[PDB]
């Protein structure tokens, strides 16, 4: 639609709906094999990083993304590509479901499976485009 940026957006979902959301956006079972894996990636980049709760987001691309719940300068340093600077938790919380993702669709080997859950991945990695802190969540996955 646009020569530039992405139509794409995320969106905050109801509470008592989010409850079934992740599992209906990601699966019954990745539920918790996701919810888990994102945050495992977190508490890494982050040596300080005790916890927050990663509200679920819903993605017009297709997929959904979910960022932790912190108001500040959260300093998270990504050992990924050694990237050290302070993030909010929601320019963070991009890097940890990303991460996520590209960990279970390796995690269940080859399989036809394996290239489907990266389309998530694809889709939000181009939301992070449209993000002020773009910049820093591109190079953080990076």
């Amino acid at each position: 639609m646009n020569t530039e940026e992405q139509p794409v957006t995320a969106s905050l979902v109801a509470e008592a709906q989010r409850l079934d959301f992740l599992p209906t956006y990601f699966g019954p079972r990745l539920m918790m094999r996701g919810e888990a894996l994102v945050y495992a990636w977190m508490r890494r980049l982050c040596e300080r990083y005790n916890g927050a709760y990663w509200h679920y987001y819903a993605l017009s691309d297709g997929g959904f993304y979910m960022a932790p719940d912190l108001a500040g300068r959260l300093e998270i340093e990504v050992n990924g590509n050694g990237f050290r600077g302070e993030l909010s938790a929601d320019a963070a919380g991009i890097v940890a479901t990303l991460f996520a993702l590209g960990q279970l669709a390796a995690e269940i080997a080859d399989t036809d499976a394996a290239d489907a859950l990266i389309d998530r991945y694809h889709f939000l990695r181009g939301f992070a485009a449209g993000h002020p802190e773009a910049a820093a969540i591109y190079r953080a996955i990076d």
